[PDB]
């Protein structure tokens, strides 16, 4: 539903991962998410979604990259 | 890049028994936006193309996004 620039970064966080790696990994351009991030524009509800899904479910990567 | 055809986008929907509404609620858009990915009139958001082609392969992911 609601995920603020501050949460985004902390996603990545626990990745460990750059913004470009992340970015890359969820088939989304750096810039964007760096544009989230940064709070210059507002995710969409799929993407907040996919967010939110990497969090909980960190094995979701890894899928994507299988697709 | 990932892509998802609109054909593929209703056999996911059909494969899960779910009405378009409640499909689209799920993923967060509207009935009417599902509807126009699933004729072919739009495509899409690169998220939108991702989150289906994770539901497709992976079922249980419908589940997980339930929950957040």
């Amino acid at each position: 539903l609601n995920i603020s620039p501050d949460e985004i970064v902390s996603i990545r966080e626990q990745f460990n991962m750059s913004r470009g790696v992340f970015a890359r990994l969820l088939h989304t351009s750096s810039r964007t998410l760096e544009n989230w991030e940064q709070g210059r524009s507002v995710p969409n509800g799929q993407a907040v979604t996919l967010l939110k899904l990497v969090q909980r479910h960190p094995e979701t990567l890894s899928h994507i990259a299988e697709l």
